[PDB]
């Protein structure tokens, strides 16, 4: 007998699967579809105070090895997602995360001030996005450590709940250490989601001699097969460095076996982006079955048995 | 009539292709084989003052979508590659680049002082490596802008020739801007090689529940198909921001079409890493034939006709 149950943040989850923020979670229809799905949870589209129409199209392209996008935080605005969390979402079915991506610290502070009461009353969980690489003129906050600390301090002052942070990928141990040091100063940061896309790739089509997305001269965030080893590295790097926290994996998940790798690396929840974008929410039924099959073959009955237990050779 | 000829740095190259500095270039056998091959050029293994055995083996793993390695700068030491450049290399056949990766500025200055005479007398060309992601306790210098400026000042002061720099990938426009600003301070930096590996990825084998390389708990640099969009982005970002310099592309080249994409992005020379590691030096016969096939289809006669002319949709 086997179980995909996960218990964290004073919630029970049927399985570790959810959408990545930004995928299939922008509209009422999207959010109801995610809640009706076999996923263990869901997160709403990264929001800004005001509605944003996003960058000009084409701004997404599916590729053999994944995806490239420069959406530009298209979203219905904070009021819309707050209302969903406050009044609409079926918490009897599954827990809800709300992704927030204010364009300034002050914007995040004002949104969190209002979110706090809905968190208390309804149990929505904040995922604060420190890593959006597609708003022109605005670098990833988590690539400026002083800015990241400033943001976390300001939010912690006004948001008296456990919350998580969505991180951009890092590529060296000095940065893993610096980032972990900052996050470890905030006991209220109870989870870390690794990773947002690999930022500012450039896909060029040989036939047309052209980039494949319109905004930002074709530069956009990479997802899918391109990012799995980077995602696993970041998941494991923070798993090792942040023993007091949960790690959520995001990046490169197409199968239950990919999910198995994220959990081995340290993941508690597993988010699905590009694959969900191309398959839709039916994907969750397949991922749960596939993960259970992998576990069956290996003789694992629960996720606790192998989470973080990636074997090293040195 | 068509031509792959490239003229730069007071040399003529038969075609844009060469090896990447970690691959097929450590031993005399390697270097002679690269010289006998169809490549336009070659670069010797990134060197340190003393011979280095490198990180514990096994430390390179070929993957379906590219490679991961934590080599640790294994090399025969500067004297060995300097001797090759001074005494042995057939400059009648093609130009030679020498990759240098001192573990401190002092080490780079010491080697450059000695390299200067052989550059003068034989015409070997320096590629200064600011981007090695595999030496434990040693972060990428190019990820610390102050350190990078200091290194370039110290090297420029002692080395009376043009040279180039091998860069790690960047992932946001603020970093492209800052890095380009620094490089633009140094008129002796006449080429920029983009990119070194995507650092500190983590591959996990689901079957064995294990990392696939021994050093650094399985963390190593990614090469091959994983890195093409990141490589193109960096090539193009520096092509745009450093109009007074040449860009060399490195990353994800397996075919003439991949090379065509690098050239469209702005590459002058195109370096081949993982694909060469797996195919060997005969690869250059295929790549040149393939790139001429792409040009023929499109009615291009020379690389100058399309270098840097990637089309945007904005
Ligand atoms: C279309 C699209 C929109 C995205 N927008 C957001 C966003 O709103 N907030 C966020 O944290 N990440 C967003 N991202 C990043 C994803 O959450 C995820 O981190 C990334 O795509 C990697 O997962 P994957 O390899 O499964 O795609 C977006 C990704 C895609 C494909
Ligand atoms: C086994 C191996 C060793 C490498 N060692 C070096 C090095 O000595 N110096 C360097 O600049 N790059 C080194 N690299 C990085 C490559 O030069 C290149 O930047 C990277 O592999 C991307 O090219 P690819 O996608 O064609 O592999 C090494 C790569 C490999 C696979
Ligand atoms: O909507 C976007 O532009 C976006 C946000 C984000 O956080 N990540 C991403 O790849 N795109
Ligand atoms: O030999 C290595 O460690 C090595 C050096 C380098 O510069 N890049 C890389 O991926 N490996
Ligand atoms: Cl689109
Ligand atoms: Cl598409
Ligand atoms: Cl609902
Ligand atoms: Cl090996
Ligand atoms: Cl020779
Ligand atoms: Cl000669
Ligand atoms: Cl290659």
């Amino acid at each position: 007998t086997m179980s995909l149950q996960v218990d964290l943040l004073n919630n029970t989850f049927a399985n570790p699967f959810m959408n990545a923020a930004g995928v299939m979670c922008s509209t009422t229809e999207d959010l109801v579809a995610m809640t009706e799905s076999a996923s263990g949870s869901l997160v709403s589209k990264s929001c800004t105070p005001a509605l944003r129409e996003g960058n000009p199209t084409p701004r997404y392209r599916a590729l053999p090895l994944g995806s490239i996008n420069s959406m530009g935080l298209p979203n219905n605005g904070f009021d819309f997602y707050l209302a969903y969390a406050a009044e609409q979402h079926d918490y009897g079915r599954k827990p809800l995360f709300l992704s927030m991506s204010g364009l300034s610290v002050r914007e995040n502070v004002e949104m969190c001030k209002r979110l706090a009461a809905v968190a208390t009353e309804k149990g929505v969980i904040l995922e604060l996005n420190l890593s959006c690489p597609n708003v022109p003129g605005k670098p990833q906050v988590a690539y400026d450590f002083d800015a990241m600390r400033q943001c976390l301090t300001a939010v912690s002052e006004v948001y008296p709940h456990s919350f998580g942070v969505k991180m951009p990928p890092y590529f060296d141990f000095a940065h893993f250490d610096a980032a972990a040091e900052i996050l470890n100063e905030f006991p209220q940061v109870q989870f870390i989601t690794c990773i947002n896309s690999i930022g500012n790739g450039l896909v060029i089509d040989a036939e047309t001699e052209s980039v494949v997305i319109k905004p930002k001269q074709g530069f956009g965030g990479l997802g899918g097969r391109y990012v799995l080893p980077t995602a696993l590295a970041n998941v494991n790097a923070f798993y090792r460095r942040c023993p007091g926290k949960l790690i959520f994996g995001c990046g490169g998940v197409y199968t239950g076996e990919d999910a198995f790798l994220h959990v081995l690396a340290g993941a508690s929840m597993v988010q699905v982006g590009t694959a969900l974008h191309e398959e839709g929410p039916a994907i969750f039924e397949r991922l749960t079955a596939e993960l259970l099959d992998v576990m069956a073959k290996k003789g694992y009955q629960t996720l606790d048995e192998f989470r973080g237990k990636v074997r090293t050779l040195d």
